[PDB]
């Protein structure tokens, strides 16, 4: 709503990244399959992911939220 092409992407979680890449293979065997009932069963995985699909995907996320509380004030109004 208040965001700008130039402003930088909003924060990202470590379930968002999980999730928005296995979004589109659980619409594959389920068509019409909304984003609640697939957000239900990811996170069932996320929480029992390894190191393998959960270590790259907190440390691109919490990296990256932290950044923008100074990145957003910096292209604020500094």
């Amino acid at each position: 709503m208040k965001k700008d092409p130039n402003a930088p992407k909003r924060p990202p979680s470590a379930f968002f990244l999980f999730c928005s890449e296995h979004r589109p293979k659980i619409k594959s065997e389920h068509p019409g399959l909304s984003i609640g009932d697939t957000a239900k069963k990811l996170g069932e995985m996320w929480s029992e992911q390894s190191a393998k699909d959960k270590q790259p995907y907190e440390q691109k996320a919490a990296k990256l939220k932290e950044k923008y509380e100074k990145d957003i004030a910096a292209y604020r109004a500094k």
